[PDB]
């Protein structure tokens, strides 16, 4: 199971509208979160980070320490047909992602940084379903 990684992102934004109302984010935040699906052009904004941050606290599918809980990761993924081993490895690359994303003072900014690099890590392992997307991220690095 690989396509499940994308469906799991859609499942996480299923409560997006509820969360936008909670954190009182502008409508622009919705567009900024979806702008990350654009290819090579990926913006960063505090509002996009706060949307991700609020969803994780809305459901608390994390350890109370604010670290990704392994059980919640495999369970939330299995709702869309994951393999547990694949979903468990996603928690391991979140630790690797800390090298690429040092902490940020604002929790929204840290949330967004880790969220982008979470894809970059699975892309560099070549394990992601979108081979042309991971290939482009590595080619764009060579283009500059």
């Amino acid at each position: 199971s690989q396509a499940v990684m994308k469906d799991m992102t859609k499942n996480f934004i299923k409560a997006y509208e509820v969360c936008a109302k909670e954190y009182n984010l502008p409508e622009a935040a919705g567009a900024e979160v979806m702008n990350f699906w654009k290819e090579g052009y990926v913006l960063t904004s505090r509002e996009a980070g706060c949307a991700i941050l609020c969803l994780s606290s809305k459901l608390n599918l994390l350890d109370p320490e604010g670290t990704l809980h392994r059980g919640n990761t495999v369970e939330f993924a299995k709702q869309h047909g994951s393999d547990d081993a694949m979903a468990h490895q996603l928690v391991d690359i979140v630790h690797a992602c800390e090298k690429s994303v040092p902490p940020n003072e604002d929790n929204c900014l840290m949330a967004l940084g880790i969220s982008m690099c979470f894809k970059t890590e699975i892309h560099k392992l070549n394990w992601a379903p979108d081979h042309e997307l991971l290939l482009e991220e590595m080619m764009a690095e060579m283009k500059q």
